[PDB]
């Protein structure tokens, strides 16, 4: 009779559409008694959620069936990109609902991706009716954002130059880009709009002029900051393409895979070694900028 829609918005998020994620939806109807309580729908929601999908996965393909019309079939959703939207991570089901009494529910499980990310989904528990709070109506379109986190961090120095008199300063206008080494060959971090929380890269006969490759530049403070650009674990490299006049190099950035070791200590980004302070979020600080660490040193004397 009535029909509703259910729209997954799949996202990376750091504690961002990302496309292949994969579900089963199951006609859940049975799972629900007639003249249920709220607290009880709630009960029930909360029970499926703290199962692992494995766990939930072991239920509903014993006892429930496949329902809902996805866009892999009944009960099977693929994330896309959606042109009716302009967004990545897009997927939308339709199911035959009951607006009036909570007779009709759908368990949603994500499933193995198509063929550096942890993919933290729950077994969600849609019970019809969804009440709009804003206009009492209940709701014809469902929007989940289940979780993904990716792990990325967020480098950063001071280039200093130095004075045979042994004076120093901040400087400005060094130019800067990423590299990594591949197969014995360098590929630069490039301009293009991050895809599923993960960087482009390209090789490049001139990295200083080709407009393809991300420049950094160091600013009256002497940062050189990657700012909205992140980097995943690994090995990287500042590669120096115009050094500031008068103090004319690769500077390694090592990233560690994790925030925490074993014993909950804080694991460093090494900037040539040198361990670099870093919040959450990975913005560069004014109490940070002041401190001037990590920094490079750039000698005038040839
Ligand atoms: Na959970
Ligand atoms: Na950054
Ligand atoms: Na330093």
């Amino acid at each position: 009779d009535q029909t509703a829609e259910i729209v997954i918005h799949k996202r990376i998020y750091r504690d961002s559409g990302l496309n292949g994620a994969n579900f089963e939806v199951y006609d859940a109807s049975s799972l629900l008694k007639p003249n249920m309580t709220p607290e009880a729908i709630r009960a029930l929601v909360d029970r499926y959620q703290n199962m692992t999908r494995k766990q939930a996965l072991k239920f509903a393909r014993a006892n429930l069936k496949l329902a809902g019309q996805g866009n892999k079939g009944i009960g099977l959703m693929n994330t896309k990109n959606d042109p009716t939207l302009g967004e990545d991570g897009i997927s939308r089901i339709t199911v035959s609902v009951d607006q009036q009494a909570p007779t009709k529910a759908y368990l949603m499980i994500e499933v193995a991706p198509d063929p550096d990310l942890e993919r933290k989904s729950s077994p969600m528990l849609v019970v019809f009716p969804v009440t709009d709070p804003i206009s009492g109506n209940p709701l014809q379109t469902i929007h989940l954002y289940p979780k993904n986190v990716g792990y990325v961090r967020d480098p950063y120095f001071f280039k200093f130059g130095v004075h045979p008199d042994g004076t120093s300063k901040r400087l400005a206008g060094a130019i800067f880009a990423i590299y990594r080494i591949e197969n014995g060959k360098k590929l630069y971090l490039d301009m293009s709009p991050v895809t599923d929380l993960r960087n482009k890269w390209v090789s490049t006969t001139d990295p200083l002029h080709d407009d393809r490759v991300n420049k950094f530049v160091s600013d009256q403070d002497g940062l050189v900051n990657t700012g909205e650009r992140f980097l995943p674990a690994g090995e990287y490299f500042f590669e120096e393409l115009q050094g500031v006049p008068g103090y004319e190099r690769a500077i390694k950035i090592e990233i560690p895979d994790s925030w925490e070791d074993e014993d909950g200590n804080r694991r460093f980004v090494l900037i040539d070694g040198q361990p670099m302070q870093e919040n959450f979020g990975g913005v560069v600080t004014p109490e940070m900028i002041s401190s001037g660490y990590p920094r490079v040193y750039n000698y005038a004397d040839k």
